[PDB]
């Protein structure tokens, strides 16, 4: 490809300037013998250490879509073509036009890039992944709709991949965006919106009947009632097969679905889950838990609760369309006080970043010969 | 030992290409002087890094057994044998048989050795733990039996690898395995094995009395009046001895523990936690917590709720008896879309690997100033 | 600064011992042409890769004092002392009081310099943050008040390294502590105190009335009151603004907030939490989330539940008052069974170091012809 051809250029290089000089001319190289042979034993060990390491770390595909450039990996290939420029540059003017001898000297240009490559491999490990382990700063992230809210630790990072940490951390940790969670207290809103003086208007409305309490008491009723009914539902569909007509998972599943499938379908009503799950895509879980011998509520913790993004279908979720809001530069690094938004289509993570701080810690010796105790009441 | 004398080999390999050459033909050196001199300081400064990193990240005991080989562990020690044999090989046909002559260039060669194997120690820790920095997948662990789940991210392992860090994780955070918080499924499955179609019979059984709503409510009252009485037993305990008959804090914990005994035996009875505690266990942790100050409910928080596996006694957890079962080759990198099984005596881990999202990021622009708002209704 | 005139002696270290051989003795200098100055281009390149890692790892702050010497920061400058030490001694020594020639060796002596120094910062970033990323240990972490617990894997740490990682999760994790919730037991435990047979007593005291029951239930009761009023009263006071008489969030915030102060004064005082918030802090945050576009369950979720350290004012958390209680030197690195504590003004971490257990994976082979069901009941 595009970089691959670049890498073999840059693996070639050292091998280049190695077969270059026994070519052009053969008869003008000094004899080297023994020192000429063991450092190009050590040129080839420390290009395969190069090329081990390198298919490692960054044989691997690009993982994120950033708004503005990466800062540290447009250094690294500046740095990696300056650096076989110059070197192609001093070989050229140098070395070929010149047809040197010491043969020796040519082997320890080829090794002294060989090694430089190396550390080149190695400021790429500092830049890119060594130098936000150590956690300078926290990260509260917010969602704007519901609240749920988890705090994170990261290094020195730029707010692009700060930002991405987060969105990692968001398909991995966040239950996922549900509108239809959200829509009761737009219509209570909506419902205020149907009908000094802002106070008392307040102390009125705190005195009057609150509605919401014994609703969502009388919901969560519900839910507990719609809960048991299909826990048991779910607990006699399982008990109708046998681990062992013979039939795979699937037909299995097939079988078993129609006695739990309605106790099923109305607690993702009443839990307002229902756009989440298809029946083809319970009939999957289903025969994915009857292959691997899950019991039924190990089934239906999957229907319980809410349960993060990734659990659910890939349109689901949409890793497309995220938009970071800074008032700065995105390419800019943390810093305590910063806020920036990544905002999807309806919701959005309000993320502010704090500096963890500047911890002292002392000794204090307790003698434990001090643990004395004693029957009196203290 | 075993590992011990082959790292005291390669340690003192360049060390022995100093050595022999004044001590095998001692009046054939070239004077060398200043240039080897500084060389072999470097040599001593190289040696002593990797002595100490070596130290750091090497000298320290196996973690894991595997069910096949480690691939990279094996790849270093392969490239370690063939490195140093290739070394000695050279050493010993091209230098000592020819009884060599300008020293410092065996002296580089020596440094070239220490070099390449400083690389070498840097590929040992690109390969071991620095490729799976980046967290390329997401695993979602379930529990067969009662469906506890969570969810981590992970790099470039192995399936091996990946399932060494889910168990770890296991041990950390999943609520230990309660065998005895399961049987009320089992016997209820039980009870509907005592007495189109499958449809009506769900219909009657879901407009039935739900027994498992009220039960469960029944049971989380009884719960929680065992929880309140078991914290008026422990506070009204902890206040019967002081900090200051002199006594140590085992002689307070067992003065102190019948007064809690009878309210903390039916509290883990009826959380069905009593073979998790024994009176030794409870009397270790009393004096414990009697000894490092802490209160009622500090105590107590190891014996209200559930807790992870690693709080217990270390025969209740057993780590020897776990099985990897995977459709594939477990030395095979974790891929989007496998499942693997962690199975324990009783349970299992079900962990299915997805890929985390390839993520667009995009910057829009909120002006500032564009905060405006209006006291009118919205 | 002090440091920082040590990097610019260290960093001018090669440069000076490439520049003083042709300015001392200019005419001396053996020519040596092109392997020279291919040898200055690595070394170039090596310093600049030395240069931007050393930025990159680190120039950053302080991040802690601890009780003891920072045994690897302390064994790397003692390194660079007498590594940088040992090469200024053998360069005056023996080789300006000799005044060399073959000039080419001199920068041959210059790069090893800049070889080893860059294996210095690689053995910097083995000691200091790779030797730990391995996860060793579990530690176990609870408050001695509450006894809120969390569980932490860690490598290879000192216990004053361990403690400060715990201390970053503590302000990252725990809730904040609030002695007020604490009070209840406190005044219970004096109730107690106002007024064989220690059993017959305890079989009295869990026979009488649990008041503590009824009372913990009827404050949970009054806390769904009090929320349902919040809740309702921070959508109506949002419902009055719009994102369009102009006005920015501050003002918009104290235009809105005396329609939910009320029932938000109600609600911190029911939860305890009123010392954590004072109006001014409200009414940023109210303006902060009237900015970003939060809804009002997005506002109030600051103030629903507890929250960690981090969300609340900078003084309320305090991070020099931190001592380190041990029964061994805190220099030592963690191992299974022992005990620090970590203890602030009013509260205490107790935490013990657990070791993660040995772990034995074995493939067990399960066909996927294997999972074949059958209609029949099991």
């Amino acid at each position: 490809t595009v970089a691959s051809f670049l890498g073999l250029l840059v693996f070639l290089t050292p091998i280049a300037f190695i077969l270059l000089p026994p070519i052009l001319w053969r008869d003008e190289l000094e004899p080297c013998g023994t020192i000429c042979e063991g450092l190009f034993i050590s040129m080839a060990f420390k290009l395969l250490i190069l090329l081990i390491g390198t298919w490692a770390l960054f044989f691997r595909k690009r993982r994120a879509d950033m708004p503005r450039v990466f800062v540290f990996r447009a250094l690294l290939l500046v740095l990696i073509f300056l650096f076989v420029v110059s070197y192609w540059l001093f070989y050229g003017v140098r070395i070929l036009d010149s047809r040197d001898r010491n043969y020796q000297g040519i082997v320890q240009y080829a090794v002294s890039l060989v090694d430089a490559l190396l550390f080149i491999h190695y400021l790429a490990i500092v830049l890119l992944e060594l130098r936000q382990l150590q956690p300078m700063f926290t990260l509260q992230v917010v969602r704007s709709t519901d609240g749920e809210s988890r705090f994170y630790s990261l290094g020195h990072l730029s707010i692009q991949r700060a930002a991405l940490v987060v969105l990692e951390n968001y398909y991995k940790d966040f239950t996922i965006y549900n509108p239809n969670l959200l829509t009761a207290s737009k219509f209570r809103a909506a419902k205020h919106m149907a009908g000094a003086m802002i106070a008392a208007a307040a102390r009125r409305r705190d005195s009057s009947h609150n509605e919401l309490y014994y609703e969502e008491a009388e919901h969560e009723r519900r839910v507990k009632k719609r809960k048991a009914r299909l826990v048991v539902a779910v607990e006699e569909a399982f008990i109708h097969i046998q681990r062992l007509e013979v039939m795979d998972p699937r037909e299995a599943a097939q079988a078993i679905f129609p006695s739990m499938a309605r106790a099923l379908q109305k607690y993702l009503r009443i839990t307002r889950q229902q756009n989440y799950h298809s029946m083809e895509s319970i009939l999957q879980h289903l025969a994915f838990c009857i292959t691997n011998g899950m019991t039924p509520k190990a089934f239906l913790e999957r229907y319980l609760s809410a349960g993060p993004t990734l659990q659910y279908d890939k349109d689901r979720w949409l890793s497309t369309q995220w938009r970071l809001v800074s008032d700065e530069a995105v390419t800019n690094g943390l810093r305590d006080g910063i806020v920036f938004v990544l905002k999807c289509l309806d919701f959005s993570l309000v993320v502010n970043v704090k500096k963890i701080p500047f911890i002292i810690l002392s000794e204090e010796f307790i003698d434990p010969k001090s643990h004395k105790f004693v029957l009196r009441l203290q």
